């Protein structure tokens, strides 16, 4: 599911460093970062940092930054801190709209997650949990807090039994529209994905509509229930969330800053490519068309090779 195409023969280290450092003193900084594993990214990073005493991405991390260097940072940071990253920036100015909390919480696997909480704790001297709880609000930080704090299982394991009765419950709740309810919370923050996917089956079962289409009859303008949609997404089908997500960004539609950076440097090495075969199926567009749509700078170039498609 990843779109990133690596070099099956890379350079050494210390010569991507020396490219790189006469680069940055700009299609030499996307013909190599978007061609390099994170390993060899880690790599180039170290071996500029013993060659120059100072770190490849030193010059990227100030704010009152450009997009293509915004994208060059998130992408050339290990996974783990890039997520603190991204986890603290929604932290810090955090609204019932912003979903990104959720979104790094449910799209990654219990290991990465725990990364990015080792590598919070590293950069911010606290732990994400205090965060998140410090700068949220109601059901919306019941919600998050479970969600970010969750280090689930990840085997397949499945409960058939208990993945009716949950989906009973579930659906008794959501029937009277308590999307904030106790248990709902529960269990979409601890159960296992396979255990979830296998409670919506069963609620979809025995109860006829699909859990989506259940909750799609309910206010659009409840951030809650937009945040409880976009969290069953994610631990379902996460592509659906980020075809979405990465709809609103490129027609200029969304609130969510940074999406499209976002989205693709976060996905690139896990399942870019299964979420643009969804973002072409549901636009007809491919994504990398409709990145490279009106304008075609250093930005948009990084991102379409990222995605495999330089020439795009």
């Amino acid at each position: 599911s990843a779109t990133l195409k690596v070099s099956d023969s890379v350079p050494a280290p210390s010569d991507d460093a020396e490219q790189l450092r006469t680069a940055f003193e700009e299609d030499l900084i996307i013909s190599i970062l978007a061609h390099r594993s994170a390993e060899q990214r880690k790599v180039i990073r170290q071996a500029y940092h013993e060659t120059y005493g100072e770190d490849l991405l030193k010059t990227l991390d100030k704010e009152l930054s450009n997009d293509f260097e915004r994208a060059i940072l998130l992408w050339t940071l290990e996974p783990g801190e890039r997520d603190a990253l991204l986890a603290n920036e929604a932290t810090k100015r955090w609204t019932s709209s912003n979903q990104v909390l959720m979104e790094v919480a449910c799209t990654r696997t219990s290991t990465q997650l725990l990364h990015a909480r080792q590598a919070y704790h590293a950069r911010y001297k606290k732990s994400l949990e205090e965060d998140v709880a410090h700068h949220t609000t109601g059901d919306f930080r019941k919600l998050l807090v479970s969600l970010v704090t969750s280090y689930r299982y990840e085997g397949d394991e499945v409960n058939m039994t208990l993945a009716k009765q949950e989906a009973k419950l579930v659906h008794e709740k959501i029937k009277d529209k308590h999307y904030n309810d106790e248990d709902v919370i529960r269990i979409l923050s601890t159960r296992s994905k396979a255990q979830i996917n296998a409670t919506f089956n069963r609620y979809q079962d025995d109860h006829g509509e699909e859990i989506l289409k259940s909750l799609e009859e309910g206010d659009d303008d409840d951030k809650f229930l937009a945040l409880l949609r976009s969290t069953i997404q994610c631990l379902t089908r996460p592509e659906l969330y980020f075809v979405d997500v990465l709809r609103s960004a490129i027609n200029k539609t969304g609130t969510d800053e940074g999406a499209l950076t976002r989205i693709v440097t976060t996905r690139a090495e896990i399942d870019l490519k299964v979420i643009g075969e969804e973002y072409q199926r549901r636009n007809s567009i491919p994504l990398e068309k409709a990145i490279t749509k009106d304008t075609r700078g250093d930005y948009e170039k990084m991102l379409v090779a990222l995605l495999g498609e330089d020439d795009a």
